[PDB]
DNA sequence: AGAGAACAACAACAA
DNA sequence: TTGTTGTTGTTCTCTG
DNA sequence: AGAGAACAACAACAA
DNA sequence: TTGTTGTTGTTCTCTG
DNA sequence: AGAGAACAACAACAA
DNA sequence: TTGTTGTTGTTCTCTG
DNA sequence: AGAGAACAACAACAA
DNA sequence: TTGTTGTTGTTCTCTG
């Protein structure tokens, strides 16, 4: 157990060997410090004592298209290997999924991501179901639910109604999951609202679009170089994209008024009123942060939608300095924020800020609901179905206090719910909203068991976009021929590997 | 960091090297496991590497009288030094003291024993300050307040008001601590309960005496060899003697009938009704618990004194086969729980238990004088007199609930305790006081202090007794010329390396 | 890896850390200072320096430190091995007629085992052997004679020695213990007997009764009432059990005398010491002074020992010579102090006793009776040991004294009887620092065949005090902490230590 | 309790 | 397999 | 004796 | 001079 | 967010 | 001191 | 060419 | 026979 180190002449060597690889090989230098080649690396040394410095390497090393199908195979094991975990947090209720569609750029296949998301023990799990090639076909509502469908057989899930579904507004997505929760991508909601108001406030357009073409120069000019930032373009696709820009001009002006000046261009800059765009940052800084809270899945997300309207509607509350210009900004991003994504939120989304213990703020008009929604929903969980020396000093002392079974029929639901409103949490720095239900998991029997469900629905559709993003760095220009069963694959593998291993 | 294995070769040299040592100096084995011989086994390690082996041992080696020296000196040293700390803890009202008297068995020094508790970040203080030998003055109240007065000042505390006594009813000391806050220990108390309780009870007499002489042949005969346990004999000073008697009959009782039939003697057990002794030992086994529970430091105790004598007075509820012998002295044990345990309580062993979060219990008027004492209590402790990415989640989005300034005045006294008493804390196995406390030290601001101040009070006198314990592996046979300064030393730098350094 | 003499100093930054250290030992884990001086710690201390050179200051310790348990298994197991290895230099010894033991009971405090101690003792080289063989539990078995010889004969056979015949055992008159010593030599102890003749002769002088119950109560006084603390040295009390008990009594109070009229005077209980006759006390006080020295020339064991046991005798008898003004009290002491040493220490001494006096250089002494008793002896001990053309043909003897008809008695040496008169002829100047065991190891050429029998006397203890000091030491292992330590463990522990002080430099 | 101590009958391991 | 070590958990001890 | 222990009051030093 | 060490010699402890 | 990758200017260390 | 390593924290990249 | 990649459909094996 | 491996040869990718 004490582990060896080794002769400083043979750690040179070491290097020596590994650089080579990766020259001779074209790998990354990263590729050492994986931790998957160390654990290979590591039974590679466990052969070499066990057998000796005289090995036949070349075939002992497996060919590739084996190392493809131990992935193919070891698959269909793992996935069938958990078939029961999901199957039990489906139907418990437990289960929140994401599925958006995708399409790689070399044979152009059609894809549909799944990504299933529920609490166990005290983690929160981020998962990738499948990467399903919807073949070529057509790409409409029915063609979806039945790949949705798929994916799901083969962990052996066939009912799909208890699933919590998070996608974003794509109409034949949507349509697909017609029938089932379906919950709003607050991300592309918000989104939304950025690009309409802004539109909406063309007063913007002008120092915007000036901005725009300080990089356009720069880019094609050929003096980026010298920053020592870029100047970010737009790529409008992209989440707070304004802000990305306006930022890195904004980040590095002095450098560049400066060099506008003496390479005789300051015709571009002077029309920019620099403290426009200092204050579009700072509104469009926080949605930078909100942007990022929403985005994820290690962590609950939903119980932060309903206080991150809150934050916009903030951040627009009129100041006194405020330029004609940006005041019609604020006034318009507000009016969004109504209009498009308080409009489509869901109870699901109150009732998650609701099981954020500081629970005061909704007192208004949504408790009542908020109430009947979580009664409505902790029924349907109701269809589960020597001597005094070695005893607790806990149970010695307070026994009417520990009592007797493992079921706890008298606090009922209408109670314990009181019994939380009534809870005062005093918000810590560190808080955790998910250790404080597995905390009072006792005194919250049925109650904690609907927040935890809820508390791990994601908060937008940003799990799947992440899978497509990943999908990307496998189907690559020179690994392009990589088959879609490998791809989901691979995929499924590396998420299991994480969810499912210390 | 990678700590050398060394050769079988050494670590066999090494065994005989320490053996010898064991014989040679008349040592105990355990003499190698302590930590603190480890720790100079190190040093001595680290002088041979950066010195070599060839050292004048014999002139490094201090000379007895040296070490003597030093940790006389060092005591001085340390007593000044943590100085401050106690200091703080007295004022701040969070100071707990004991106070017993001793006296050694071979110069026949009587002495004052001193041990102060307090909490300290998430520990609680078990400490020596002193044992001063009240030199050869009589003894009398005077001279003990005068000692104790001056264990103090070595600290600096030179106000004792503030400090809350534990101590038993020891006439003298009683009266020297007769202008202090002075609680009485609840093991003496119980102790004076189980001797009234059974002298009223003489039908429990016989049994006991034939029980007494079992032992007392079996000591006598020189049988007591075979029984795998001893019969263990009174020892009336010790605590729950008689339990720990009867229970090493009943625990041998086969073996026993069985020795003295064979060897004739069974005269001697057959008037023993040994139902009788197994319901004694029951009686008598929950109050060996509630003996070991409160004489614990390293936790809190006072808290458990009522529920303790809940305890009691469960055990001796009157169950239905009730041997008429046995319910007469449950009845009186109930009797003496009364005009002697709780008559001799104080408010704060009230409000302790009150500061056990499950605090249904107290409801009847002990809540009112609690709450009063409380307030009185704080009111004393009234006298204390890039951005948007690098800022806390919690802070983000609710801002106005963390708001500002160190102070939080708004939040009152009887507000925090109203507050307090809307708590419904389920019990849990593990749970901890002092933990549940530190974690409301956010929401309970100046009701914490109050707790975690009553919470390190010791429920008794055990503190002291220990140590003269102690005293007593100094002042040993061999060792008795040891001095009262070098032994007050000794005591008090043990109990400093515990409670301050890891 | 032996040799460099020049042994380093450290820097007195460093002493300053091991003397930090080594306190911090001393009272983290609980060890009295002394803990540092002893023998065994500095080889040990040593030892780890000679690791941490050899290995560098990053060692492990932990893994290194061995575990208690296994510390007390080597030495139960050391026990077994060197006890098995000396084997040989005893059952030598003990056949070459020159080793003897001592014997008796002991029982612990906590478990209350009843024990056997025996000790060996023998001569080798200029040296006693004063050593532990072992203390063995009877077990729980009665503690009958029989018993008593089955463990003793038990003890002995560790060391492959199955005849005990040839032993000369020294044990008290412990109705037991002799009788299981029937059957051998058996030497009555001379303290014992000492204290025998101590407590008959005070308690046949009742006279004295008064003055010492006065004593033993302005202690006993003391002590109640807290007043110890301000003598010089405290007052000290009886305990009936130990030897010269009412000695170390009186001498206390007459030490103090002054210090205590002082104090008794002030707290109005004069009345306490007025009675006690301050003459009889010091009185009292010089005669037992002697005892006190004979007593501890009786526990010796490192000189030897059994041939002081008549002198002694003869200096009791001298110091209760009647003197002029004598008080009729402490006369009448005298009378019976002389009275008893005639029935009770004479009465019990034996021919080894007488023997092993004339052994002593300044032969003179018991020219009486005696030495007719003792040369017999002598030559009985001596054999068992066996068991291991005119001008030119006429002596020149013969021809130039032919009139000294002697013939037979061959002065220089040759025979037992030669050597033993040979003996008698000397004439050795008694200076101050005469070491008898010396000289006769000197005088081995001289005399063949009587050094022998003589440094096999000189070797016999003159008391139990090897065993009751065994006893003592098993005292200090078996503690109220270290409480559960087995019989086999403490035999071990007991017997290592006996021979690392006996068989190392 | 909270301190020091030994050991029987373990269970972990190196050879 | 077989010994050697170090682990466990029980049994003492002491202050009342 | 022959074992273990601490210490007041020394006497020796290094600084 | 001054403080720090180690030295001596006395006072305890135990077996009886 | 949550994934892979390189590196400048560090700070830790062995010689 | 002087090099060699491995650390930090910044800068890219991608999915929307 | 001259580089990196995955894979359907081979052909070779060990069992 | 049967499954598991490694083989071939074709289909992609990139510089232009
Ligand atoms: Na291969
Ligand atoms: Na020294
Ligand atoms: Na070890």
């Amino acid at each position: 157990r004490e582990l060896k180190t080794v002769s400083a002449d043979c750690k040179k060597e070491a290097i020596e060997k590994c650089a080579q690889w990766v020259v001779r090989d074209c790998r990354p230098f990263s590729a050492v410090s994986g931790s998957g080649f160390i654990d290979m690396i590591k039974f590679f040394i466990k052969v070499g004592a066990e057998y000796g410095e005289h090995v036949n390497v070349e075939e002992l090393l497996p060919s590739p298209i084996t190392l493809s199908r131990k992935v193919t195979s070891d698959a269909k094991e793992k996935k069938a290997l958990i078939g029961r975990e999901i199957k039990s947090a489906v139907e418990k209720d437990g289960a929140s999924a994401t599925i958006d569609l995708w399409t790689d750029n070399y044979i152009k296949r059609n894809f549909l991501g799944v990504t299933l998301h529920y609490h166990e023990n005290n983690e929160l799990r981020d998962l990738i179901l499948g990467l399903k090639s919807l073949d070529f076909e057509r790409s409409t509502a029915e063609n979806i639910y039945k790949k949705l469908k798929a994916i799901f057989s083969q962990f052996n899930v066939e009912d799909l109604s208890s699933i919590k579904f998070v996608t974003d507004r794509g109409a034949n997505v949507v349509k697909s999951l017609a029938n089932n929760i379906r919950i709003n991508c607050s991300s592309h909601l918000l989104s939304n609202v950025l690009e309409n108001s802004f539109e909406e406030t063309p007063e913007l357009n002008m120092p915007i679009l000036a901005c725009k073409n300080i990089v356009k120069y720069f880019k094609k000019a050929n003096l980026q170089h010298r920053l020592r930032s870029s100047l970010k373009s737009e790529c409008p696709t992209r989440w707070n994209s304004t802000y990305t820009m306006l930022r890195s001009i904004l980040d590095n002006w002095e450098s560049v008024i400066q060099i506008l000046s003496e390479a005789g261009e300051t015709q571009r800059i002077v029309h920019i009123n620099k403290s426009i765009i200092q204050t579009m940052v700072n509104i469009l800084d926080g949605f930078e942060r909100i942007f990022k809270e929403l985005q994820t899945c290690s962590s609950p997300s939903l119980c932060f939608v309903v206080p991150s309207i809150l934050k916009v509607k903030e951040i627009c509350s009129p100041d006194v300095g405020d330029v004609a210009d940006i005041a019609k900004l604020k006034v318009n991003i507000i009016k969004n924020v109504r209009i498009i994504w308080e409009e489509n939120l869901s109870i699901w989304h109150y009732t998650a800020f609701f099981f954020y213990p500081p629970a005061l703020h909704m007192q208004q008009e949504k408790v009542a609901q908020i109430k009947e929604f979580c009664l409505s929903k902790m029924e349907d969980l109701e269809l589960i179905n020597s001597h005094s020396k070695d005893i607790s000093t806990t149970s010695f002392f307070f026994p009417q206090l520990t009592q007797n079974n493992s079921r706890e029929p008298p606090v009922c639901p209408s109670d314990e719910f009181e019994f939380y409103r009534k809870e005062i949490v005093i918000l810590s720095e560190d808080f955790k909203v998910m250790e404080w239900w597995n905390l009072n998991s006792k005194k919250y029997p049925k109650l904690s068991k609907l927040a935890l469900s809820l508390l791990s629905i994601p908060a937008s559709s940003a799990a799947s976009e992440r899978t497509f993003s990943l999908a990307g760095n496998i189907i690559t220009e020179k690994r392009n021929r990589i088959g879609q069963q490998t791809v989901d694959s691979l995929l499924f593998l590396n998420s299991f590997y994480k969810n499912f291993c210390k």
